[PDB]
């Protein structure tokens, strides 16, 4: 039990295949994390369908995947969610846990999590340490055993952040070899610091694991996560036992996140500096040199890409330049169309023609993007690209109408986001 | 030559597969309309390397697509855009356009269609003429040779819309037999009448083809237009020499808007009457009959999903409603949190508890939709589905906000098009 920094399937939607997971586990052994947990939403054999047991076929394939990441360098984590409402009582569906837990293990993984509620009342918190307690015995003493809480984050402890008494009943009651998960202070989870996870630390009293979801995209439209391991400083991969990463439903763009994770996971082995700018331009390196490979562009342009599409808590530098070039285009207006005000019109004119220019490069990485040798990574980053392209002119088609003397977009998603953004 | 009914691939980013399309034959084949382009965007050998040949996997690839279609009792148009630039003068080039239709006929198919400006200057309309008339005398007489000219709508054409000289053009040099793309007043092509297609008939001296693109969805973020085939009168497909339709990129939500188009297509062949709802209901028993498959939920609900992610040019019954209840929450929310004031707040937290239970059974619907039996079908539609109530839930987050004493979303998308709604 050294450290579990992993990644996770915990995303929605996406089952990512055996081949990409294998070039996941060759990925993990070669740049140094060492953990993966198997919790995905595709797969509902674990969370509602554990009254069931296994198929032969879906049973060989989980078993050709548990071997794929043994032979990697790896340990697996298979992550069962049964739900809050066991409370050790009948016991006709612990034995149901039971014979799950022996089949996964005849499945060739010894390591296990069990989860109540999944991260995306009263009178449960001690049925829930007894039945945690009874499995953990039931299976001896595995080495990484692993536990999410129903209340995992401080905005969804209800009785202030400190002290909710679920969390002191779950760092009392429990066995302490047992992990527990965490987020932050947000289950969206940015901007966490060492304080929220020392005073976790002392509620607790063991070291959690965090699973991170700063660079999970299944929450928004069209949200995509291209940019590095941020706002994480070292001291909080000290105070852990591990600590996990929830990456994008697409996996052929999880190159650059997931390498600045290991690179905040490898390197802060040995040594505790970080460098933001020369993780990211390592990543985006590799990633060029994988985005040349012709599996069925300069580092420039894919600079530009990583940062449009940055982090939730923070834009990059061309994305904030473009968002205040565009509010200074829509502040100003009023001098367009028309000695002083007329230079200031050919200024305005002077930005906008810069913003077309903008406009008109992201088209031309476009279609060099669509001109690349990858086709399956291209059809993954391909739909971004084109609708920030056809947002960016409808923007800038926007600004050109209200040059000189309604807007529908998105459908039914962008009708509410408009709904929600103009006011009365 | 009876009628070019059928379905092109002129979406961008997606390639659809071989068996997506051997499925899309014996679609073809089982629901009356019996034409099908090939104008891929991810396939570049048509657009750019068609200075090169066809490679032997590949042309093999194709060869086996073009037999698949022929035995499935549909017909194959191969769509090639070299460019504007041919004008018939130096004869390299159009001795490699040579070329290239004669490997493709090596393929099998018979039936072309050459672009110039593909549908998403000055002093080319005679050279083009002379270009595509070389060709087609090239080729002898094809029964089905296509022509997609560069103002292919109302809107791009700038002299007027009655004369713009192009078409007049192209119209009087071109060989009679050769039909000319089309796709009505606008690009995005919402509400097209007969009107324009008379006048384009008077210009063009024959009956054109429209390409439609009213279930296309490449061209905004988060669209879906899993709408009926509506909007389009039976006289429209009665003076035309076929009509095409650019379906949505992702091939297995494409199960209605192809049925209510071969609706009208093949049930006008008979009879000039055309239901939008009875061919919508019966498009959706089918669908639920498709959806019943287990390829690796009752009829109200993906009714409600259908009705949901409707046409651009017009949304559903139950969007139309939750649109004039969130501006019903949205306009008098100042009477909130506060006899007759008092029972208008209650009759305020009445319409409320009634958004929330539509949240609830919209997330319920999503979780409904998660146990289904198809996957790949799953998939495709996942993700708006649980876009669309995550923006549902922020919406009644932000009116429950406004009820009792900022907003990031979609990333740098969502900046600009808060961007571009918010006003100063």
């Amino acid at each position: 039990d050294k450290f579990l920094s992993g990644v996770v399937e915990g995303f929605y939607g996406k089952p990512w295949s055996f081949e990409q997971r294998k070039t996941l586990f060759s990925n993990m052994a070669k740049w140094g994390l060492n953990t993966y947990m198997y919790g995905p939403k595709d797969d509902e054999k674990h969370r509602a369908a554990w009254k069931q047991a296994y198929s032969k076929r879906e049973g060989d394939s989980l078993r050709a995947l548990i071997r794929a990441a043994e032979e990697s360098g790896i340990l697996f984590i298979y992550a069962i969610s049964p739900g809050v409402d066991i409370t050790y009582s009948s016991n006709r569906d612990m034995k149901f846990l039971k014979d799950k837990l022996d089949q996964i293990r005849n499945f060739g993984c010894n390591s296990f999590a069990i989860f109540f509620d999944d991260i995306d009342f009263e009178s449960f918190a001690a049925a829930q340490v007894e039945v945690t307690n009874e499995i953990y015995k039931y299976l001896g003493m595995p080495a990484n055993f692993l536990f999410c809480p129903t209340e995992y984050c401080a905005a969804r402890a209800d009785p202030n952040v400190k002290e909710s008494k679920y969390l002191v009943t779950v760092g009392t009651g429990l066995h302490s070899d047992i992990h527990i998960m965490w987020t932050g202070p947000k289950v969206v989870s940015n901007k966490i610091s060492v304080e929220s996870i020392l005073e976790l630390q002392t509620v607790l009293r063991r070291k959690p694991v965090i699973w991170d979801n700063i660079h999970a995209n299944d929450y928004e439209q069209g949200r995509l996560n291209l940019g590095p391991y941020d706002c994480r400083p070292a001291e909080l991969m000290e105070s852990l036992n591990g600590i996990f990463t929830n990456p994008n439903c697409e996996f052929e763009l999880n190159y650059v996140p997931i390498r600045t994770f290991s690179l905040w996971c490898q390197s802060k082995r040995t040594r505790f500096n970080y460098d933001v700018e020369k993780a990211l331009e390592q990543s985006i390196r590799e990633w060029t040199e994988e985005f040349c490979i012709p599996r069925l562009l300069t580092v420039k342009d894919i600079r530009l890409l990583v940062e449009l599409f940055y982090l939730p808590q923070k834009h990059g530098k061309t994305a904030n330049d473009l968002l205040a070039q565009a509010k200074w285009l829509k502040s100003n207006f009023r001098i367009a169309a028309l000695n002083t005000d007329y230079i200031a019109a050919k200024e305005w004119d002077k930005r906008f023609s810069k913003f077309r220019s903008i406009c008109q490069i992201i088209h031309q990485f476009g279609d060099r993007l669509m001109t690349c040798r990858n086709r399956v990574l291209l059809y993954e980053v391909y739909n971004y690209v084109a609708d920030l392209c056809g947002i960016l002119y409808h923007l800038i088609s926007r600004i050109h109408s209200l040059a000189n003397p309604s807007f529908r977009y998105g459908g039914f998603v962008g009708d509410i986001h408009r709904l929600i953004v103009s006011t009365d």
